[PDB]
């Protein structure tokens, strides 16, 4: 019985991916330090306790920090892993500008320690959950895997790019390593049960949490940062992927490892961007509520449009996103109605 290690598996994308692993016939072991996840009333995170109910299957779980070398060494002795899916990290773009050293420590030192322990136990199969912010500001659209990387505008994006480079160098040095790097933008929606979803976040990377709070009556109006961009309706165009489609993409990457693929890089996305006004309109339709907005000045450094081309993932992973904007909103709204303050 070889297992799949999911780091950061209590969090938003991780919990959905643990569910998809169980549905695809894998045996998951999760590690998390609860930096940004909710504890349940027993040993499991609440997200994972609910995953067990949804699937009828067990999730093994260890509370630990990826920065703890001794804890990681013990973990790889206790369990026999075939692969690792790596989500443990800090990910709030706005926070990374204020506290860059925390981002570099957790993301870079954590990942380096993970890679070293993997090597030491002969586990040379990795899915790395990257960010399409590694492309920097678009030079052409949609962004494909040939687009320049490294022009990054904030410490979070830099940390993701640096990790990618370290993995590419590892794979150059040892051709027996297989690693899939997945680049995407903004996860939204929730499992269709409504029982798991994104918990309330301190510093969101996208507008949908704010929109969801306006719709339930906890904020007055969405601030729209600029309506004079070179876009169809003047508001910013951004890339949103349903978290369930994203989680399935991570399973497709895991399967690709078995082909002895070496180092591969794929974008995940729907292939179409959505404006601020489109997102507002879709949530109004899903929720049946009015969502007031106020146009304010642009945020310094924002671009008109940014979205990814997912064509390579279709060709080489056999993967497409099936769930569109209306479904993202419907599934988000269901999670909010059933869990207005998240797991708490
Ligand atoms: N949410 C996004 O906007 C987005 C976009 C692109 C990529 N990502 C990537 O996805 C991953 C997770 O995203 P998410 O949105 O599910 O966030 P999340 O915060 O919900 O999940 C990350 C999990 O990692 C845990 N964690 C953090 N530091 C840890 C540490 N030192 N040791 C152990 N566990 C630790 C947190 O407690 C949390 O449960 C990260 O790799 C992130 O860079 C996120
Ligand atoms: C590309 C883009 C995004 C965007 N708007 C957005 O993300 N808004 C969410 C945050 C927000 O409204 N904050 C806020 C509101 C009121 N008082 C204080 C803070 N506009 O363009």
């Amino acid at each position: 019985a070889e297992k799949v290690l999911v780091t950061g598996g209590a969090g938003y994308i991780g919990s959905h991916t643990v569910l998809e692993l169980l549905e695809a016939g894998y045996l998951p072991v999760v590690i998390d330090n609860f930096h940004n996840a909710f504890r349940g009333g027993g040993s499991l995170p609440e997200s994972l306790r609910r995953v067990q109910e949804l699937t009828g299957r067990s999730v093994e779980f260890e509370e630990m920090d990826i920065l703890d070398q001794g804890a990681l060494q013990r973990l790889f002795k206790k369990y026999s892993f075939m692969a690792v899916i790596h989500f443990a990290g800090l990910k709030a773009v706005g926070e990374s500008v204020q506290k860059p050293l925390d981002y570099y420590r957790v993301n870079l030192t954590g990942t380096i320690q993970l890679l070293e322990i993997m090597k030491a136990h002969g586990v040379k199969n990795l899915v790395f959950s990257s960010s399409a912010t590694v492309y920097g500001n678009p030079q052409y659209l949609p962004l494909d895997e040939a687009h320049p990387t490294g022009g990054c505008t904030n410490p979070y994006g830099k940390s993701k790019f640096f990790i990618e480079e370290m993995i590419r160098d590892l794979c150059q040095a040892d051709k027996t390593w297989n690693a899939v790097l997945l680049r995407y933008f903004n996860p939204t929606g929730a499992h269709a049960s409504g029982c798991i979803g994104e918990d309330p976040q301190g510093i969101p990377n996208n507008l949908m949490p704010y929109v969801s709070q306006v719709a339930i009556g906890r904020r007055e109006a969405l601030n729209v940062f600029g309506n004079d961009y070179d876009t169809e309706d003047g508001t910013g165009v951004r890339d949103y992927i349903h978290v369930v489609d994203l989680a399935k993409g991570h399973i497709a990457a895991l399967r690709k490892l078995k082909e002895q693929c070496g180092c591969r890089i794929y974008n995940l996305g729907t292939g179409t961007g959505y404006s601020v006004l489109q997102m507002v309109q879709a949530m109004e339709k899903a929720s049946g509520k009015k969502i007031p907005y106020k146009v304010v000045a642009r945020r310094e450094g924002d671009v008109a449009a940014c979205y990814a081309n997912p064509s390579l993932a279709q060709e080489e992973l056999g993967w497409t996103a099936a769930l569109g904007l209306d479904r993202m909103c419907e599934d988000l709204w269901r999670w909010q109605k059933q869990n207005p303050s998240g797991f708490g």
